[PDB]
């Protein structure tokens, strides 16, 4: 009595019909460049994987991007040099430049094109009922495209999009956890940022697909509609669950949780309780009102859904009605 068995209904054998070459990044071989090229300007953000500054390429004065990696398994960074590599020239995928060495950590450094961008936090407080529709239409562009080449980024939020606004430039960035999708195989679930995390991953599901990126994509859309950023702000992650259902009910995770026989861990009995199904128009005021629209409403409900196989794919919901105004241009 395990979990009942789930595949991807797009792109389901992308990676079965292609080389092996294509998705064995393990056996990839790194070509690398000439670190000399570069010099660090700016340290703009450090990680727990990583260190990223604004570099220049001395050799044209370019204004570029370098990610240095800290030591971590050549493996893990070979798939997202690869997915990178595969990806490039993509719609809305951040471009992978270059790779060297880095001299002083003894680590690769990943360099990418740079993108003048302007920080969510306060970028998503100026943003118009237009600009949103536009920005999530591009959002879909770069996910459809790499989930039609076999790969789920898993770690969509707002500070991985990456937005040079003035010209309405965006970027779905850092691939660190993206991997490629094999029909029956069981990913890990700690993948993902707390808040954007899908029920799939929340109750340990791990035959999950490409589905996983419109529920974090969802997530997004809702803490920009309704100006609540995270819209799911859990303490932790079964907290986290505990959050989605009090707003998506408990009747239809439940619902959820038989269909696919998923066993709920026994912390998580007396913490999800019994919840209604609120209406979006409850999270609708006079400060966020001017984003909302019957269009958004309907077409986040149809990225909020607790099964993963009900989810719009980022192709469907490219032809939802709340993006006419984009398509028209
Ligand atoms: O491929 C990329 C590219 C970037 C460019 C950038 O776009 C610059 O700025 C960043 C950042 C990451 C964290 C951070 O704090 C920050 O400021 C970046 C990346 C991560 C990636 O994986």
């Amino acid at each position: 009595s395990g979990p009942v068995p789930s595949r991807a209904r797009v792109y389901t054998d992308v990676n079965t019909h292609r080389p092996r070459e294509y998705w064995d990044y393990e056996s990839h071989v790194v070509e690398w460049g000439n670190q000399d090229d570069y010099q660090l300007v700016r340290k703009l953000g450090r990680g727990k994987y990583s260190e990223v500054f604004e570099a220049i390429n001395i050799t044209n004065n370019e204004k570029v991007v370098v990610k240095i990696l800290k030591p971590v398994k050549k493996k893990k960074i070979k798939r997202e040099i690869k997915i990178l590599e595969n990806l490039r020239g993509g719609p809305n995928i951040i471009t992978l430049a270059d790779i060297v060495k880095d001299p002083v950590s003894r680590t690769p450094a990943l360099v990418f094109e740079h993108v003048n961008n302007t920080d969510f936090k306060q970028l998503y407080q100026t943003l118009t009922d237009y600009d949103i529709r536009f920005y999530m239409y591009e959002i879909l562009k770069a996910l459809d495209y790499c989930h039609s080449m076999g790969i789920m980024h898993r770690d969509v939020k707002p500070h991985n999009v990456m937005i040079d606004h003035e010209h309405r430039k965006l970027r779905l960035i850092d691939w660190g956890l993206a991997e490629f999708y094999h029909p029956g195989q069981e990913y890990n679930v700690r993948v993902a940022s707390r808040y954007f995390k899908g029920p799939e991953l929340l109750v340990d599901y791990q035959m999950y697909d490409y589905s996983l990126d419109m529920w974090s994509l969802g997530c997004m859309l809702a803490s920009m509609i309704f100006r609540k950023e995270p819209f799911f702000h859990g303490h932790d992650n079964y907290d986290q669950l505990v959050r989605i259902a009090k707003v998506l009910g408990t009747e239809d995770l439940y619902d959820y949780i038989d269909k696919y026989n998923i066993e709920l861990d026994p912390r998580f009995n007396d913490i999800l309780g019994r919840h209604s199904r609120k209406r979006w128009e409850r999270f609708v005021h006079s400060e966020n009102q001017h984003l909302v629209s019957p269009e958004a409403l309907d077409f986040l409900d149809k990225l909020l859904r607790y099964d993963h196989q009900s989810r719009l794919t980022a192709r469907e919901a490219m032809e939802h009605p709340y993006f006419y105004t984009v398509v028209k241009d």
